[PDB]
């Protein structure tokens, strides 16, 4: 089995500890992953520092973008080869249905190809001139890699989230240390073998697996890390930023959400019913930007919600590998219990569990929850307030557009949001009013790698994907030159 | 004798306390400023919040850029009228030579004018298309104001630094709270009156003066502040970021530096002597990007450093308001003592003072220090590592280019840097190797409003000036719409 990927080969953790890896659908130990600690992390950062240091002959940061692009394209092609096997490992690892995992793999491939392309273009973008009011000065800018980057990623899209950061980071000329989640580490470790098979220069990508408070914390607080890029819980992101503050290092954060989907009356109920079920139940409801607060016009509310109930109850719940699986199990026991507790608390606070809310009868084992719709929701309820990370939808109703937007913005979060109405004039109005980083019109959840992705407010800051994803790993350098041959003439010259 | 500027009005601090104001050239109490406290900071942030939500933001934040442009231009014109008056106040307040303050005001006017232009251009940048590889989806970006912004500014360029922050913040559609330094708050308070005369919508700009640990801390930790932009010391920068981390608020930090100036042999000696002295002694040596580490080639070192002494001793030091003034006093007593202790510490470690390093004999009173150049410096010394923020130049010698860049990069800071040589191929090589946000070639210290300004490493992150300045106060929103009529087709419809 795999060890830590450091400096271009496999290294066993110094303390030789290992973490059990559970299959979410069976509850059986399916294997394990290495548990890295402080000094394992220290080796990773040194290797990354060495990968980009001047006196390295294969200086990754000083290489041309097209050279890095060749590595990225090769990484992509090797992943494309293993598509079917990597997707199967993905499903077993995190619990998402096979068709979802296979789609993620396609996106991984596209993501490396896209940033390979951007890497090629980057050389043309260097030395971009700045127009000045004086003729005595000339000015341009250089786009330089930020340096050594810590990449800390979630378990909901294990391989894709990692790729969302490593592809732009490498394309920019950075050396990376990746810390995937201890709940879903397998495919990211497979990326280490791919790097070996493609001859990625030593130390450019290092993969350190283990516990968040051991490996992750050590990585985040290491003084030689130049930038931390994070995706995960609000609390951990806060701790990570606190740690980064010690040595004043830049940070990008993508944290939870509690995204609204605003459904108006002038809508095809059935088409938008699939979207609202998708926005909340897809990835077993473990989406950062999940549209988990439904805000439906009162005039269609009860018939629209009834449709939702039928769609949701027709969703096939099974082992992720079984043909036709549209919902898998929650990633872990601890997560399962949190999701069930959220449903329990909603019931306790007086809300209605319209459908789901329990373990399905036909599956005795595994962390399975039926798609859950919750109504009679009040704005002070925990279910309205707190991100669930389970297939759980909370429903509220509205009578005016103004009320709809006030309900939509009734959260300290600000990641995603969706508007559903045929009136496109209304959609544009609502897309401006919704306090979010992403606004979907007449759909919910699609993330194209060409378009900037991120949140505002307690959902964090910074943008991934598109050209924004690359910039996240560049710094701007102003090169200003004095063209004239005249003395500056500010101070008095001495005498000679 | 002004008060706090809150919600478009002059208001006495709730607790009615005031802070004395010292003339740095006489050591006499010359006035006082209002001392805002937590209760006043709440009122200013509340007013800012109301300014963005008032009338769906149609008066400011959701208005077109041309509306804000008119205000910025109107402010510019007012400053320009009173530039000589504000220059005089600026010198008395911070202690810089009058011709420096006068030059600052020219830059203040041009800064408002420049961001007025960018405000007008901003409307045409809205809804910029994002190309997708699908027929079924369409995507564009909106550039929204980040919201309510905290602007914390230093005492070295009192009015200009405030302008660097507010001008792009207003152009963006933000509502700002300014917390100027308690050592130089006078011109910034005058800007309040300018907003009044110009009729700037209430709450768009608020000015809260006071102690850093009362007013500054209360502003930085306020839950309704959307973004903090800070320029000042490393320690405080670090504290701001830690506070922001609690509610995960984005920050931009410009901190100190220990910037290198590298002088090769193929150089006009008299011309670069001027530049080097300017690079280190200008603003009484209180520049963030001061080039305070000289790195000269051994072959020219002896006569180049001798010329440096000649220039340094010909710098006219006096009251900042006297006709020929070219160096004023250090801003305050505490700073004055720190600067003098830095020079003592150099002697402690065995370094040589070639000129200055003491009170000028003619001044007697005031916080004056002669322009100091020190030599026989070692890599391990405090004057090499730490920021003096006084007119104090440290000098090391080099022979090879590899030796030059390694000495230049021998710092945890990374704000500015300067190359001096007639060989432009060499200058370009060094500009790529120098780890800094600004690289100057054949000059030191000019900052054009068209070009991005900021640091890397422990000098901070984020960029001000140019279009980068505007972007600092904008957040990117992705708007994606499903244009197809076809059902999504992921789930199985429930019939019939
Ligand atoms: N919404 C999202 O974007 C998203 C994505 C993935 C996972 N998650 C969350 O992951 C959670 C799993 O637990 P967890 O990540 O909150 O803690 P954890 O179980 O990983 O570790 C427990 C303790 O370690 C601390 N810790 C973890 N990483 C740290 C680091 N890098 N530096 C300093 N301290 C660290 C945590 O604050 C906590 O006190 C789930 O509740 C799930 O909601 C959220
Ligand atoms: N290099 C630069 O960019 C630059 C520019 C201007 C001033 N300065 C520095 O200003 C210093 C003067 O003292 P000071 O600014 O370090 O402290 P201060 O005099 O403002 O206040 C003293 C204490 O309050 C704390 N504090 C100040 N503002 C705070 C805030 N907003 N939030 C939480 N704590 C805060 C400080 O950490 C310190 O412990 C000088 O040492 C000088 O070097 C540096
Ligand atoms: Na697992
Ligand atoms: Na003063």
């Amino acid at each position: 089995s795999r060890q830590l990927f450091i400096d271009g080969e496999w290294r066993v953790p110094i303390l030789n500890k290992r973490i059990p890896n559970i299959n979410p659908s069976t509850e059986n130990i399916i294997g394990d992953i290495p548990a890295a600690t402080k000094e394992d992390v220290d080796l990773a950062v040194d290797a990354a520092k060495r990968a980009i240091s001047r006196k390295n002959g294969r200086d990754w940061s000083a290489a041309s973008g097209s050279l890095r692009a060749r590595y990225l394209r090769a990484i992509a092609a090797k992943i494309k080869e293993k598509k079917d096997e990597l997707g199967k490992l993905e499903s077993i690892d995190c619990g998402k249905p096979l068709e979802e995992a296979l789609a993620d793999l396609d996106d991984v491939v596209a993501c490396f190809e896209y940033y390979a392309g951007l890497a090629e273009e980057l050389d043309s973008k260097q030395k971009a001139p700045i127009s000045l009011p004086m003729d005595t000065f000339k000015s341009y800018i250089l786009k330089e890699p930020i340096g050594v980057v810590a990449l800390i990623t979630p378990w909901n899209y294990p391989f894709l989230m990692a790729t969302w950061k490593i592809a732009p980071a490498l394309a920019a000329g950075c050396a990376a240390i990746l810390k995937p989640s201890e709940l879903a580490s397998v495919t990211c470790l497979e990326l280490g073998e791919i790097c070996k098979e493609v001859g990625l220069p030593r130390g450019v990508l290092n993969i350190v697996t283990g516990l968040g408070h051991e490996a992750g914390a050590s990585l985040a607080s290491h003084p030689d890390v130049d930038k931390i890029s994070f995706t995960g819980s609000s609390a951990t992101g806060s701790k990570i930023m606190t740690t980064a503050a010690q040595l004043v290092k830049p940070v990008s954060l993508e944290l939870g959400g509690k995204s609204p989907i605003v459904v108006f009356e002038d809508v095809d109920l059935d088409k938008v019913a699939e979207w609202t079920v998708f926005g909340c139940f897809f990835t077993n409801g473990q989406i950062c930007s999940a549209t988990s607060r439904l805000i439906v016009h009162e005039s269609i509310a009860v018939e629209f919600v009834d449709k939702l109930v039928k769609w949701a109850e027709n969703i096939k719940i099974s082992d992720p590998l079984e043909e036709g699986c549209r919902l898998g199990p929650i990633v872990s026991e601890a997560q399962y219990k949190k999701v069930l507790n959220c449903i329990s608390s909603a019931k306790s606070e007086g809300a209605t569990i319209l459908t789901g809310g329990r373990r399905p009868e036909h599956l005795k084992k595994g962390y399975f929850v039926e798609p859950t719709i919750i109504t009679d929701v009040t704005t002070s309820m925990q279910i309205w307030r707190e991100e669930v990370f389970g297939p759980v939808l909370a429903v509220k109703t509205f009578s005016t557009e103004e009320e709809a937007i006030n309900l939509a913005n009734d959260t300290h979060y600000g990641l995603g949001s969706a508007v559903m109405s045929n009136d496109l004039e209304r959609c544009e109005r609502l897309s401006k009013a919704l306090q979010a980083g992403i606004v979907w019109i007449n759909c919910a959840q699609p993330s194209f790698i060409q378009a900037p992705w991120g949140g505002i407010k307690r959902s964090g800051f910074g943008r991934e994907l598109g050209e924004w994803g690359l910039e996240n790993y560049l710094s701007v350098k102003q090169v200003t030159r004095y063209t004239s041959d005249e003395p500056w003439g500010w101070y008095q010259p001495p005498s000679k």
